[PDB]
């Protein structure tokens, strides 16, 4: 989940 959402945020910004 970390990751998941880690990489969603890198994303979205």
């Amino acid at each position: 989940a970390a990751a998941a959402l880690a990489a969603a945020l890198a994303q979205a910004l």
